[PDB]
């Protein structure tokens, strides 16, 4: 199956990275956001932006910019796809205490999910007579928190889930992609995903298995990860899963590149992007019925 161009997704990641770090409040962030909006529109999506001024953990006032792209916005049966598009300002997990004040590319952490969903949006824009509405949401200000302070992360998704772009917004299911591009990635059952959306997690992991991606989508418990999907679950009641590279066997749970200078384009593996994208596209295809 090649409904999902791995080369194209890779290129989308590289473009994001070549803007420079998409750090909230900086010029590369603004330019990359403009480009994301324009690209989604070029793929036939109706795109709107949700802006707000939000207070970070350190009092910094961030210009949150969520990006919402919709196909068939009038349809009542909807599918939701999510990723965060900001970059963490500092790679304060670098295994070199000197780099805890510098910037990293966020190729996997932010770039990968956005790239996969941009390629999926291209695919969808080529479809005529979609069977369901589809919303692609790029959350801002996901990666600006402090460790141990759970509420300081996922600010864009908190805001959107508490203030959706349409009153009573509902989708049948939600899929969040987070760090879905690194070589050797392992996608285990994230706890909140399986606890609140067991049917969706089963369907997606079995879809991946059927496609030959059981080496990436492992049918075993992973971590309990408070990601952008949890506010959506809690405040909108949408069953959401999180496809995220994480393993308790990793020193940090997340890949060793996470929040280091090594989260750059050299960590990206086209085959991982392809596994995730082919899986998600096949699931969508079998849901628009
Ligand atoms: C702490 C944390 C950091 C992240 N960075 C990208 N996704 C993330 C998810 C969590 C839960
Ligand atoms: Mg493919
Ligand atoms: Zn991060």
């Amino acid at each position: 199956a090649d409904l999902f161009s791995a080369d194209s997704a890779y290129t989308f990641v590289q473009r994001q990275v070549n803007f420079g770090p998409r750090i909230p409040g900086t010029a590369p962030h603004r330019a990359c956001g403009d480009w994301l909006v324009a690209t989604l529109r070029s793929f036939g999506a109706a795109v709107q932006e949700q802006t707000a001024e939000i207070k970070a953990h350190d009092g910094t006032m961030l210009p949150m910019r969520n990006i919402i792209a919709s196909y068939r916005p009038e349809a009542t049966g909807r599918m939701l796809l999510m990723a965060h598009w900001d970059t963490r300002p500092v790679c304060d997990q670098d295994a070199n205490p000197a780099m805890h004040t510098e910037t990293f590319d966020g190729a996997d952490d932010g770039g990968s999910g956005v790239g996969v969903l941009l390629e999926i949006a291209r695919y969808l824009g080529q479809q005529k007579d979609l069977g369901m509405g589809i919303d692609i949401v790029f959350f801002d200000t996901e990666d600006y928190g402090s460790y141990g302070d759970d509420e300081s992360w996922c600010l864009g998704s908190q805001y959107w889930s508490r203030n959706p772009h349409v009153a009573g917004y509902k989708a049948e299911a939600g899929i969040l992609l987070d760090m879905v591009g690194a070589k050797g990635a392992t996608f285990y059952w994230e706890y909140f995903s399986k606890s609140y959306a067991p049917g969706l997690i089963s369907a997606v992991w079995q879809t991946a298995a059927a496609l030959g991606y059981g080496n990436y989508f492992i049918q075993a418990d992973g971590g309990a990860l408070t990601d952008d999907h949890v506010p959506v679950i809690k405040n909108l009641g949408i069953p959401c899963i999180d496809i995220i590279n994480y393993s308790s066997k990793n020193e940090h749970g997340f890949g060793d590149h996470w929040h280091t200078q090594r989260d750059n384009m050299q960590i990206i593996d086209k085959n991982v992007l392809d596994a995730v994208g082919e899986t998600v596209i096949r699931y969508l295809d079998e849901q628009v019925k």
